[PDB]
């Protein structure tokens, strides 16, 4: 048996791994198909795409076009429906019909050999009416046979019977394959919307405390849920909510030395008090978490936990599970690290005297807050766990929760970036932040829309506790007010850290991404009311944003995004699309000077002629304009970030 | 289960069509492997290559290195042996040593619990001293160990004594491999050295004729053979040898009919005297044909004969096997094109009513001709017949004929020429003859050189009887000195037709590729006696290249190749080694006027630092010169058209 079919069917991409591991979607995202088809000899073929959903069945006729002359490269675009596991296949096929039209359409007006040209047709067309299963349409087939035999009409009208719109449609649904060839089927794994689409809002409970009580508890602290569902976010995550460690507690600016009442880091996880599986004291119970959770829930808020796999010297792994750490000749356990930074606090997981009890404990602790319904996990460093690990839990969690998302803090080199998310992880944290200048953004953003874009799913937090970019720090509230609009439309899934609303942006020395004064350490609470009576938040920018994302589909999704050139080197411009929605997105990079520049949009690229001019409204601020193939754009850093239009019909 | 091991090990490479078909090699040639390799955490990895041969039996320790910063990228070179099919798989591994130095040398310095530091040290240089297998450097190991627990010394002697060269010396044969994760292993297909590395001769027995008789038989035909090996050619290749069609056969200058005596095309095959296993009458009998074979044999000479499956009318397939062919409704068969060339005189073949019955003719029809000793075949237009048409064939008679070579003259498309040679073409045809300019060169061979290598072995032949390239017709003998240079210094395997020498030049007509009086149509009768006495040939270039390229191992592969800046677009440089073999090649592509041009060596890429100077001796003069970073060349068309250097010892 042969490796090349009848008809060769090359190469079929996405693919992750060579087919080991599948390629993503959620439902209702588009993305394309495509293959190497081409056929021996000079006559044409055809490609279609054929996704079939977890039961096998296949969806509608997906035909394949040749995406540039020459090349021998076909594509479709396919749609992802249900959530679960589907396949696809790529058919090649001789495509004799439009081969024959060719050469009739040039004999018959030349007169030669005509009624061998025209019976050859009428012999395909018959071939084509046999396959064709409505009865009305092989009907309209015959007939054009039986106009292609009819000798006493003129060869040009007997050719144009073989040649009208009802025919073409006939064929257009059900075309005459030749020597059809299967690819393999190659695997899609399809989940839901909310691991490709979502805004997240980072915040720590114990910083949503009382004058009496500083310490916010969940009861308290579920009076931020309002704020944070009317800024329009869809996700709230959580640092980790455990006890923490009292051994080697680390002091407020990340001293190594607590002294009184300092709260410690929350990623210090486990004391006697309890470890993964139970609540921080001064938070309260596990029913005020479920009371949170209500309450998140019934504000369209999801909960994202921390899972953290780390334990303080005071977790009571520790000493129930030595074997899961590595001890030194003098029994003793060294700190974990990820240099230069390091965590003096805590232990690192040793993974090879008892995976198999890792693995077990894990999924248990996984379900015990999945049933307190948490259905989203963001892995704290998963890079410094084994990846064969999480390729476990996940393939464990997702096989009976599926709907489980897991989110990879893995801010590290590119293969081991690709290759967690390629392993199961549904969401990425990405070089977002270290990624300003046009030619970054641009850059980076072709990568991830691109090729990546089918394994990996991007997260972009345009701060974190950990990331506060120098960006920020010396751009001030401009630059927030960019780097927000840059999130919230260049990604699907984009998140802040509470406090990027007030433009916090102090670090805690000159060439740190660290805050000054870092919420890690200590209680952080924070004047809200007056923020937004004085105006001092940009609360109401990210409310817009995340308004604009839900009533426009393109904002939505990730592949369809394509970068407009303009002629100032701080000022991009980009468009999305997702069938008639069309965002087009002009942004001044330059949070200190107003940049003028003029926007040459690729107008093919949006479906529009060169000479066309179509109206847009800046979602911003109601501004009607009409924009062609050269906009006038003028953007006042303070007055005005960006443009966030919508094309209007 | 999981896809992903212990310790990562992912995209290996070479590959081809994701594992399916084997990557390719020759005996002695050297190629990379390499893969992405990297762990969880910060601690180092170690990597190696298995190439494993036809008995299972795997080959030296291949260790590998990362091949630039931070891209976890990995190689090593590996080099075929004998002929059959290998495998290869990558090996990644924690490198404990690796690790515990880098720690200890930072460590030890700063007083930090040395002694704790000391003793992990000797408890690795222990593991690693168990599996060592000898004597003496198991003891060298055991007495570092000692060393280093010896806490009557200074933590710096002690330390000292686990980094001696002799202690080194045994880890870096024998290194202490932790978590040892293998790939898959993929295939590896080794040919012998002709499939890779040969001097390709092209000539029509027929026209080496007798003034008593003008159509050369095979005995005439062998006495035109002690010149071409004196060329120091390999391989005579010859036009299809069977009998020639009546019916539609061709006259002089592709005229559609033939008069009197015109001999035809040879690749019109067939006759009622014979078809595809026949030998033409004129040519001579069975006999004559081992005669030549023999002859040929006796100078260092193998056969290609040409395989074109097509036949003219009146070949005995037409009517014994009608459905080798398809047949129009007037029952008549369409002669075969190459648009826009039309092949009157031929049917082309269809392949699709019975396949199983056309691939049992050709196999048995190769079969004949390799009774007679003919292990290499020449397909003419394999890519107007099925792709898998000819993976079956090919595989079929290298399946008990490993040593069969076949030629692919696919000039078409990309995919198509690469999806041939994947499938099992030994050799291709290339773009070579339209590639010309400095820019084109340089382009298109580093595409052979690159990737391309594992699955394509490129044959250049600088004319063909189809092929007389405008550059040729231009520039006469200084441009056939610059493209039999070129040739046959960029690819171990190079070729020209018959005539080539002499500097044939004459086409058709302005603006054809073809030749006046095509010795495709006619017998093409040339004086050799005559052309050798008036030094109007090229032939002792040609010995030259032929004779260089036997005595440097360079010339005799196709991956090396480096190209090296010029100060003159039309001339260029580049470079090829093999193990102590470099060298180094300067081109005038300007057969009109003298260059003068500064060449910059890549002294790096010629294992050389910047400042370093070296002797070279330009094999085409005997010349010698010290060549540096910047050298001075003056060329001059038909005088010297190039400089071909070896570096001198
Ligand atoms: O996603 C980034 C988070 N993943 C790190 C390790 O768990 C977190 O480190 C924090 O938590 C550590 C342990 O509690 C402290 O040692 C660090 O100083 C502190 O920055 C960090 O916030
Ligand atoms: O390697 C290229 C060769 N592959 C073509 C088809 O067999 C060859 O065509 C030749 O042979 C044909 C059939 O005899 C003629 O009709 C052509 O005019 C003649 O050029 C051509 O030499």
């Amino acid at each position: 048996p042969t490796v090349v079919g009848r008809i060769p069917v090359l190469d079929v991409r996405p693919v992750v791994q060579r087919g080991r591991r599948p390629a993503k979607a959620v439902t209702g995202e588009s993305f394309e198909v495509s293959a190497t088809v081409f056929r021996e000899g000079h006559d044409a073929v055809g490609a279609n795409v054929v996704l079939r959903d977890p039961r096998g069945r296949p969806g509608p006729w997906t035909p394949m076009r040749e995406l540039a002359p020459g090349t021998d490269r076909w594509g479709a675009t396919v749609t992802a429906g249900e959530t679960g596991t589907w396949s696809y296949t790529v058919e090649a096929w001789g495509d004799p019909v439009t081969t024959w039209r060719h050469h009739a359409r040039i004999k018959i007006p030349a007169g030669l050999d005509t009624d061998l040209v025209l019976e050859e047709g009428a012999r395909l067309y018959e071939r084509a009416a046999a396959d064709v299963p409505g009865r009305e349409d092989r009907r309209e087939l015959l007939a054009a046979v039986d106009a292609l035999r009819d000798e006493s009409r003129p060869a040009a009208s007997r050719l144009a019977a073989a040649l009208t719109p009802q025919v073409d449609a006939v064929l257009a649904r059900h075309p005459l394959r030749d020597l059809v060839t299967s690819s393999d089927p190659l695997p899609l794994l399809v989940e839901r919307e909310r691991a490709l689409y979502g805004a997240w809002y980072e915040f720590f409970p114990r910083s949503e405390g009382t004058p009496h009580t500083p310490h916010g508890t969940f009861r308290t602290a579920a009076r931020r849920l309002p704020a944070i569902a009317a800024m329009g976010f869809d996700v709230v995550y959580l640092p980790p909510i455990h006890p923490i460690g009292t051994t080697h507690r680390k002091g407020r600016n990340n001293t190594l030395s607590a002294t009184g009442d300092d709260v410690g880091s929350p990623w210090a996880i486990g004391s006697p008090e309890g470890g993964h599986d139970s609540i921080h004291p001064a938070l309260g119970t596990l029913d005020d978490f479920d009371h949170f959770v209500t309450e998140a829930g019934k504000l369209g808020l999801e909960i994202a936990l921390d899972f953290a796999l780390q334990c303080s010297p005071d977790h009571p792994w520790v000493h129930k599970h030595p074997e899961w750490f590595h001890h030194r000749p003098d029994g003793t356990i060294a700190h974990a690290e990820n240099p230069p930074k390091k965590y003096q606090d805590i232990y690192p997981i040793a993974f090879d005297a008892d995976p198999d009890g890792l693995a077990t404990e894990t999924v248990r602790i996984l379900r015990h807050w999945m049933d307190h319904g948490v259905r989203i996990f963001r892995v704290d460093n998963p890079h410094t766990k084994p990846v064969a690990f999480w390729e476990r839990v996940i393939a464990d969690i997702n096989g009976t929760d599926p709907d489980v998302i897991f989110l990879a803090e893995a801010f590290t080199r590119p293969a081991m970036m690709a290759t967690l998310a390629q392993i199961g992880f549904q969401q990425s944290y990405t070089y977002f932040t270290w990624r300003n200048t046009k030619q970054e953004l641009t850059e980076y953003l072709t990568e991830l829309s691109g090729e990546a874009a089918s394994y990996m799913r991007p997260n972009f937090f345009a701060n974190t506790p950990d990331i506060l970019h120098a960006y920020l720090q010396h751009g001030g509230r401009p630059a927030f007010e960019v780097r927000a609009v840059l999130a919230a439309t260049l990604s699907p899934t984009w998140g802040i850290y509470s406090g990027y609303e007030l433009c916090e942006n102090t670090p805690l020395r000159e060439g740190s991404e660290e805050y000054l004064d870092s919420e890690k350490y200590q209680l952080k609470p924070r004047d809200w009311t007056r923020a937004a009576r004085e105006g001092t938040t940009i609360a109401p920018l990210v409310t817009r944003l995340n308004t604009i994302r839900r009533e426009n589909p393109a904002l939505r999704q990730l592949r369809d995004l394509h970068f407009h050139p303009t002629d100032k080197e701080e000022v991009i411009a980009y468009s999305k699309r997702q069938g008639s929605n069309t965002v087009l997105v002009v942004v001044n990079l330059d949070p200190r000077h107003t940049q003028e520049a003029t926007v040459s949009l690729d107008m093919p690229q949006l479906g529009l002629d060169w000479h066309e001019s179509v109206p847009v409204r800046d979602e911003l601020t109601g501004e009607t304009y009409h924009w062609g193939r050269a906009n006038y754009v003028r953007l006042e850093p303070g007055r005005t970030p960006a443009h966030v239009c919508t094309v209007l019909r």
